[PDB]
């Protein structure tokens, strides 16, 4: 329940792998996949929509959702409170001359930069071009972002996003009450990890199998959600149930308490070719030579296909900001939403910090 939550769930389930950290943008998969999906037609245009629920006349919706987000975001970035370090283009094969109603449906929804480059004659300088747009718009957090061996004289389409995301708390952390503490990874392996303490007001839900936190950033137009499994290492079951309702019921009741928070610091990063998880989750035409249409990007009979998408995502948790215990010292899920939209900008969990 709520807009893109679905996709997210699904994307959370295909990419979380236990045992392991995992931090992902939902939000920028979804713009770059929708991006692309504009110029799809016939089964693989309905098949992208499928993948991000899109019913039938709610297209044009879909599209203006993700710009006006989008908007939010800037919004956002602008009060200087968080960081959010954004990467989010697309790349067609030099020489094809694309449709003008896409170019112009790219405008009107997401105002980005099509450059072509040429894989066939040009792969390694069309990596490199690649790389620096996206340490260019990261402000050179996410560097080289394309190994050699991705694109190939055979590629024709490459979706390419990366985030960098940091926060001031509403509520900061006293470093003097950090502490290095055990985190218990599984049942015989314990790890450590600095343990952030405070006592203030949260939003807060008690459940069944879970407790959840929220930690808003500072303004309030994002927060962190922590699904603390109730068993120490019930992380795993939990994730199995994961529906997108069940996470609307957990971010739905949350009104604010005096808790005791842990929580520990991290930072983490998952990188992934999502072209196989894709598949998994029914986007199939798409990646196929024989079988994609995406006849609404070109207007001379070319043939786009989708050989790349890579996804890229940092994030930094630590003090900085300005009753019930919660104490986040097994593994957990997390998700950072725009409190305005309830748009998941970010999920990930933690395993091992
Ligand atoms: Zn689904
Ligand atoms: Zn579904
Ligand atoms: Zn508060
Ligand atoms: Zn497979």
């Amino acid at each position: 329940s709520g807009s893109g939550s679905e996709l997210a769930v699904d994307l959370y389930r295909n990419l979380a792998v236990t045992g392991k950290n995992l931090f992902f943008s939902p939000s920028s998969i979804e713009t770059a996949l929708s991006m692309t999906m504009s110029g799809a037609r016939n089964r693989t245009e309905r098949q992208m929509a499928d993948v991000m629920h899109v019913g039938p006349d709610a297209m044009e919706r879909h599209h203006a959702g993700l710009a006006s987000f989008e908007k939010q975001l800037e919004s956002i970035q602008k009060k200087g409170k968080v960081t959010i370090a954004s990467s989010n283009s697309i790349w067609p094969q030099k020489n094809y001359p694309l449709a003008p109603s896409w170019l112009a449906q790219l405008k009107r929804y997401y105002g980005t930069s099509v450059t072509p480059v040429d894989y066939i004659h040009e792969t390694e300088k069309a990596r490199i071009a690649i790389n620096r747009r996206v340490e260019k718009d990261t402000k050179n957090r996410i560097r080289e972002l394309l190994k050699p061996g991705i694109l190939d004289p055979l590629t024709r389409l490459a979706l390419v996003n990366a985030v960098y995301f940091k926060g001031d708390w509403e509520h900061p952390f006293n470093e003097n009450n950090t502490v290095a503490s055990p985190f218990y990874i599984r049942q015989g392996t314990t790890g450590k990890a600095p343990l952030m303490r405070q006592s203030a007001s949260f939003g807060y839900g008690d459940h069944d199998g879970v407790q959840v936190l929220e930690l808003p950033y500072a303004g309030k137009k994002l927060s962190m959600i922590v699904v603390l499994p109730k068993e120490r290492f019930g992380l795993e079951a939990l994730e199995k149930t994961l529906t997108p309702k069940q996470f609307a019921l957990w971010t739905a009741n949350l009104s604010e308490r005096k808790i005791e928070a842990l929580l520990p610091k991290f930072r983490t990063t998952s990188a992934f070719r999502l072209d196989e998880t894709l598949r998994h989750m029914g986007m199939t035409d798409a990646f196929d030579r024989n079988l994609a249409d995406f006849s609404g990007m070109v207007s001379n009979s070319d043939k786009l296909y989708i050989g790349a998408v890579v996804h890229k995502a940092f994030v930094d948790v630590g003090e900085k900001g300005t009753v019930p215990v919660f104490k986040a010292d097994h593994p957990f899920l997390f998700a950072i939403r725009e409190n305005s939209t309830g748009r998941i900008l970010f999920m990930g969990r933690i395993s091992d910090p």
